[PDB]
């Protein structure tokens, strides 16, 4: 476990959300080629059926889908339980689905804000909570798929960028707690630049003109970084960009701030209850 | 308009949320000493009443309170309209209320996550949307009260930190678009370190031991930065901390990314629709 080897996903039990098309579908493909057990989800029954059949073709140990909407928090919680049952456990939770709005100036569409927060952030939280016990018993891993727009802001897309930023605040804090605690569930935040997904290409078409990175490789890098158990994985179309997105200032401040807690109390209140 | 002068708030029409205690109450007092028109809100009717009477005493041009809960998006939208009518307009919207959770390791309390997102983030957005036409006609200003834990993560407090990070993703993008567009409503993100608020002193008591900055001055600095129309205002108990909080990387990458849009198309799509 220093360099990635495809063999590391052999027989591992993996959930992939938003896997009927785009990057998600690609993640399933690569996991199937590695011979992982795979449970795939999104809203479209027929699209997921195709992915499932393709994954068995490619050499998945097993492949199933459960269709539903990630704005229903009850489905999200119950999806994880079914997924565990079909696999007899869970090694990796790949949180990938997303709601995209139109690239537009914000004009007070508060329903876009709410829907984006529901689909892109709250459900990732619900999925993680439902999966935590299985991940803890397998010392497994969570991929939190985000965006450059979750580290930095871009005109158009405020609703989306709010939800992605929220992911960083929540999961980074969680990892930080897991580290002190010492939980042995790893959390990888994936910071992706523009990707040549069909929705993204259509979305950005007359609007944003920077180059797009390929989805097949993107999907691979997500699994690499999650398997290698990294805090962050950057796939952003350049080697110098990630240095400007990982602000060392925050790193230093988080480091400095830890010496400000009284760990004796914190750790013994935790053992008392909660 | 280069150095702050108390005169700049004289007769200005200001909403302050979460203003029955802590920093909010201090904001109302400072605005009253400057002779502003003030509408104050929070859930506690009797605590608000006291603050209003103190504000009139301290020299407010006028002072009123409307009590209600920022979990209720209907109240938030109707509060801004009533506030505007009491004052005949609005020059400054100070978004300060917050729900605090106990400082505890996260153990799957999804309701804390939901409620924090509701009170700390969604309501900020609803208030701003409701206020925007009055703010556009006055070319006014919004203060978005955040935290160091909205730029950086801290163990304990994950749900809170998600909400604060959300505010940065949302409002910073909003400012971006306002500059392009060219709206003339300023948005000041207030990054506060530890403040000697009663709630904060109780909350952190046996747990976090860093020094606390005074709420009276904190409240003043929030209004100076908002009146001076700053993108960001730092009040963090140190002069070098802000350097580590404002990632220059982010600013460079935002500046570079701008030249990546086709603004001709963006601006003409805006002009035809939306
Ligand atoms: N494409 C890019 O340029 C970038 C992508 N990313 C990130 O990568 C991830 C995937 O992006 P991408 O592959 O382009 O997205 P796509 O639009 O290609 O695919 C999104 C997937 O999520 C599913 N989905 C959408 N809405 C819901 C819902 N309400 N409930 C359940 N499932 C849903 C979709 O299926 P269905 O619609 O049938 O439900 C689909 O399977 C996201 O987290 C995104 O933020 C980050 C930066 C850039
Ligand atoms: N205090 C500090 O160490 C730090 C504070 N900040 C920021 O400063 C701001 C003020 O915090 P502070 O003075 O410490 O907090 P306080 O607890 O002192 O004040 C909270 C205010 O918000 C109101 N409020 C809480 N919940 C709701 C609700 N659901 N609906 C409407 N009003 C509500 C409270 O009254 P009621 O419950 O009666 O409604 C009260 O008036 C916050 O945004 C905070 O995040 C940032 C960094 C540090």
């Amino acid at each position: 476990n220093e360099k990635f080897r495809p063999e590391m996903l052999q027989g591992k039990k993996v959930i992939v959300t938003g896997a009927s098309k785009g990057i998600g579908r690609e993640i399933a493909y690569h996991l199937a080629k590695m011979g992982a057990h795979v449970v795939v989800t999104a809203r479209s029954k027929e699209a997921l059926q195709k992915v499932v059949a393709r994954c068995l073709e490619l050499g998945a140990a097993s492949a199933h889908y459960i269709a539903g909407s990630m704005e229903d928090m009850t489905f999200a919680e119950e999806f994880v339980a079914e997924a565990g049952n079909l696999m007899g456990g869970l090694d990796m939770l790949i949180l990938n689905h997303v709601l995209y709005n139109r690239l537009t100036f914000f004009h007070g569409e508060i329903d876009n804000v709410r829907k984006s927060m529901e689909v892109n952030f709250h459900s990732f939280v619900v999925l993680s909570v439902a999966a935590m016990p299985m991940l803890m018993q397998s010392q497994g891993s969570i991929a939190v798929v985000s965006s450059v727009a979750g580290k930095i802001t871009y005109p158009l897309i405020a609703p989306y960028s709010a939800s992605k930023f929220a992911l960083d605040g929540f999961f980074s804090t969680l990892r930080s707690e897991f580290l002190v605690n010492k939980v042995n569930v790893s959390i990888t935040l994936c910071i992706l630049g523009l990707i040549d997904t069909e929705t993204a290409i259509k979305a950005t078409s007359g609007i944003y003109l920077g180059p797009a990175s390929p989805k097949e490789e993107c999907a691979l890098e997500i699994i690499k970084g999650t398997a290698l158990r990294q805090d962050e994985m950057y796939y952003v179309g350049s080697r110098w960009v990630p240095y400007l997105l990982g602000n060392p200032g925050r790193k230093i401040m988080e480091f400095l701030s830890a010496a400000e807690y009284n760990w004796d109390n914190v750790l013994s209140n935790e053992k008392l209850y909660g």
